[PDB]
């Protein structure tokens, strides 16, 4: 019957195996094909290209090749520089660029052929601050990894002039093994209330150092910026009495979503897990649930545009895709219940600014839900 | 070659044209996204890319065919802090324009845990004409010392 091709560009270091993102992409396409409610008369196909991390030149070439083969959208690469380059190309040839990861939005940048499935920083920033205020903290130490961490917490950093929060800002070193000296200063400083802004792999690492340092006890409360908090091996810490609170956008309470995350673990967990990681093996991370959701949301849009077909476009020529403008518009209007909850983009900038978070905390039983957050309600804690 | 601001695609094309004419270096464009794209190209073809403006350095980025004549942020950050400490300020309000402002002052923002500076962080609005309400808060707040 009818057929439509998507492009995929996935970043990696060294060689195989496949990464979580490229895997979720493929997995979403195979699943949707078998669904008879979604794209009934339509069958999805794809080209996948692999590139080095941070080689925007290579990302450009591969994107141009794909636009030449003909594709209805490029689920372009993840990291800032390659992603900005594929986005500019996609904008010139009017093919939608689908992003899954946050990158810094420049105001005076006029690109309009992209949406981003990642929960925007502005909203996450607010939900961190909302949580802090609910715990009634007046003192807090924000610890971040790299520069862009600062930007994710700007709403929080600017609070000390409106509300009554004194706050200290510290930076992690490159390696978490180097983090004892920093933790010792916090300990002497009696900095019991701490927000860690950093990847979940950094967070697994910094917790081990915190245990070594006598800082996983009832005296300490840690808020985690990472959405992959639920991926942390928490077996070493749940008996200790520390408080760990963070957020989760992956909708694991829904039974339909749990069964999907499982089928994933079977084809994935089948491959390399690590012992000294401090992460659960075969948990579906957020980077990958978002890619899988992106392939669905875009498909909901394809259903509403049966006329559309792919064209072989050349980066040489300034001739855009006929159907681009209309397709991009359908994607931004789209609505979908996926692995990560309500998906809905912002009319204005195509950023995902409205979404639903579960709020999770460490109880002795493990990490469990204790409320919700959404930008219009603030917290809905269930005391 | 002249290009639009923020069109990294056009910057790529023009850089490729120039490498085709033949050039010993590209004094590539100023702004982050176009500059990163011309730098990646210059790195693949081993022609030096000469920059004049700061852009955020990613650690795990392996490009080596570029130098930047702009005074690095790390050093400027320190010199701001050095000056504040010479004026013996214990209170200071940092006012920044856009996100990347934060990064240029990180050395300063992390000082309140080592030295004795309490500090308040405020952001300007898009337009300075919109800035009276912000300045009124600083005035009521007795924020006399301001970066």
């Amino acid at each position: 019957t009818h057929v439509l091709r998507f492009g995929g560009i996935f970043e990696y270091v060294e060689s195989g195996p496949m990464g979580a993102e490229e895997l979720a992409f493929r997995f979403a396409v195979n699943t949707i094909n078998r669904n008879r409610t979604l794209l009934p008369n339509t069958t999805l196909t794809y080209d996948t290209q692999k590139i080095n991390l941070y080689d925007s030149f290579e990302a450009s070439k591969k994107a141009c090749d794909q636009l030449s083969l003909g594709v209805a959208a490029i689920f372009g690469p993840s990291h800032s520089s390659s992603a900005n380059a594929v986005q500019s190309i996609c904008n010139a040839l009017g093919v939608p660029h689908i992003q899954t990861r946050w990158k810094h939005q420049v105001s005076d940048n006029k690109d309009s052929f992209y949406v981003s499935l990642y929960p925007d920083f502005s909203s996450l920033s607010r939900a961190i601050l909302d949580l802090v205020q609910f715990f009634k903290w007046k003192t807090v130490t924000v610890v971040y990894d790299d520069s862009t961490g600062l930007i994710r917490l700007q709403e929080l950093i600017k609070a000390p002039s409106r509300y009554n929060l004194r706050l200290k800002i510290r930076q992690l070193p490159a390696d978490t093994k180097d983090a004892k000296p920093l933790l010792k200063e916090m300990k002497r400083g009696k900095e019991f209330h701490v927000i860690f802004d950093c990847s979940h792999e950094m967070a697994a690492g910094i917790l081990k150092q915190a245990l070594a340092m006598g800082m996983m006890t009832e005296y300490y409360h840690y808020i985690f910026t990472t959405l992959d908090l639920f991926a942390l091996d928490v077996e070493p810490y749940r008996y200790s009495g520390v408080n760990m609170t963070g957020f989760r956008i992956l909708n694991t309470e829904n039974t339909q979503v749990s069964s999907i995350i499982e089928k994933w673990s079977m084809e994935r967990l089948q491959a390399p897990p690590k012992p000294d990681s401090g992460l659960l093996d075969g948990f579906m991370t957020t980077d990958a649930a978002l890619m899988y959701d992106a392939v669905h949301v875009v498909s909901v849009a394809v259903q509403q545009f049966p006329q559309m077909t792919v064209s072989s476009l050349q980066c040489n020529r300034h001739k855009p895709w006929r159907f681009g403008t209309r397709f991009m518009s359908l994607i931004k209007e789209a609505h979908w219940e996926g692995l990560t909850g309500r998906i809905t983009f912002n009319k204005t900038n195509g950023l995902r600014t409205d979404f639903d978070l579960d709020v999770i905390s460490l109880k002795e039983e493990g990490l469990e839900k204790i409320g919700t957050w959404d930008p219009a309600s603030g917290l809905n804690m269930t005391e």
